[PDB]
């Protein structure tokens, strides 16, 4: 009688921070470059719940770079003031390379409240190259002694005023990250850390951020890591800091979010993509590394075996002809135009808000891979990744709590080569919801407790 998915709420996972990604590296500045109806149209797709990706989460850079030539992200403080006891020259400049009016629509028009600040590198004249290019390490950590002196305390000093000056912008920085891909040396702003280095700073940090006078205290997060196995790497050294930070982040480059992590805090899939392949809109063609397909798929495995909290793309909106981005944007004809990659991300996003959890749900036949998902609001949505033709489905739950009420209703929305987020049908009848979950698409069914 169809196949059922039976939802178990009395059988609880990881809490869901949300969906997102990044405009760093001047892919904001090509955002506002936009008529006016195409800046709209790029904040849309990525941040609309009613006609676009509904992404909850963005990632900003915290600028090293001394300007903004070439794509990089000029620093609050550009210039070195000579000893780290001087205090630092800050010149905001109240665009922060076109973050801050990403973040400032995120935020008040679209309903975002998940921002993370991440810094690529301190300012050079921080560290031990002297540059926030080519890699080299904080001056003053242990093994990375400076003759300009210990920058420890003036990087901590220095992420607390950029967080400052989003907070006096109207926007709240939840969450701060101080390295990116700390194993990796770079031609771009590139900062090497070892665990025990970012160990050593997290103590330093910590207490900077606690003695603020930051009216939200930001969640310190490590490391950004370019895999799974890498950041894992880094978790025994963090062990003597876990009353430090509060999140832990890596991206899917160099291994696959594929295993639980060893941690006590929330886990972030913070970047991937297909950086160098040809741009393609495709859902489905081969199953090849740019395909919407492919991406709904990368996004359940980082969820569902990895135990991640969140999952972010690279870049949103971008020029140029590779996957590194999930919009395309056309600088000449001022075109906007969404990848099946963004409709991936938005199939999930849309319908799993943050703060939910993940719940059990039994009933998959081998052609469907399922999740399911209780909402704060009490909506529960249940994804269906189909990689057979059609299936009705019904959709149920069951509960060991009387305080659970029975749905009211249901809706179902699927992508696929000819659906982008598309309504479809769900007959309700009595609690349990049926769905025709078309061929080779994601489908999420959505069960909601009555408003009336
Ligand atoms: C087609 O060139 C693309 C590059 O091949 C691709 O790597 C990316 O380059 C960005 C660079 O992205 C980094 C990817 O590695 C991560 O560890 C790191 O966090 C990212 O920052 O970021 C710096 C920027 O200057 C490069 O452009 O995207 C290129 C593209 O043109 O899309």
């Amino acid at each position: 009688a169809g196949t059922t998915l039976t939802v178990d709420l009395s059988t609880t996972y990881q809490r869901i921070d949300g969906f997102g990604t990044s405009e760093a590296f001047q892919r904001a500045v090509q955002m506002s470059r936009l008529p006016e109806e195409g800046q709209r149209r790029a904040l849309d797709v990525l941040f609309s719940t009613t006609n676009g990706a509904g992404l909850s989460i963005l990632r900003n850079g915290i600028g090293s770079s001394p300007d903004m030539s070439s794509d990089h992200m000029v620093s609050i403080a550009p210039k070195s003031p000579g000893s780290p006891n001087n205090p630092l020259i800050y010149s905001w400049d109240g665009s922060d390379n076109k973050q801050l009016w990403v973040s400032q629509e995120a935020v008040h028009t679209y309903g975002v409240k998940t921002i993370y600040a991440d810094a690529w590198s301190a300012p050079g004249y921080m560290k031990t190259n002297g540059n926030d290019a080519n890699g080299g390490t904080l001056c003053g950590l242990s093994g990375a002694q400076c003759a300009s002196g210990d920058w420890r305390q003036a990087y901590a000093d220095y992420l607390t005023k950029y967080v400052e000056f989003y907070q006096e912008s109207n926007v709240t920085v939840t969450h701060l990250g101080f390295i990116n891909a700390p194993e990796l040396t770079t031609s771009y702003a590139s900062m090497r850390f070892s665990a025990s280095q970012a160990a050593e700073f997290i103590r330093i940090l910590y207490p900077t951020i606690q003695k603020s006078n930051l009216t939200y205290k930001p969640t310190i997060a490590c490391c950004d890591a370019e895999g799974w196995n890498s950041q894992a790497g880094m978790l025994g050294a963090l062990s003597s800091v876990n009353s430090m930070f509060g999140l832990v982040t890596a991206h899917a480059y160099t291994s696959q979010p594929g295993f639980s992590m060893n941690t006590p805090h929330p886990v972030w899939m913070t970047e991937a993509a297909d950086l160098q392949g040809a741009w393609t809109s495709a859902w489905y063609s081969y199953g090849g590394a740019g395909e919407g397909w492919t991406w709904a798929n990368n996004v359940y495995n980082a969820i569902v075996n990895g135990n991640a909290s969140a999952y972010l793309y690279w870049i949103g909106a971008q020029t140029g002809n590779t996957n590194s981005h999930m919009v395309h944007i056309d600088a000449n004809a001022g075109t906007v135009e969404p990848s099946k990659r963004l409709w991936a991300l938005g199939q999930w996003s849309r319908f799993v808000r943050p703060g939910a959890r993940r719940v059990a749900v039994s009933g998959a036949s081998g052609s469907l891979r399922t999740a399911a998902f209780r909402n704060e609001d009490g909506s529960v949505a249940v994804v269906v990744i189909n990689s057979g033709g059609d299936a009705a489905v019904n959709v149920r739950l069951a509960s060991s709590s009387s305080a659970d009420q029975q749905p009211a209703s249901a809706k179902a929305w699927a992508t696929d080569n000819s659906r982008a987020i598309e309504e479809i049908q769900a007959s309700f009848a009595d609690g349990v919801a049926t769905v025709n979950v078309p061929s080779r698409s994601m489908t999420t069914v959505v069960l909601y407790p009555a408003a009336d």
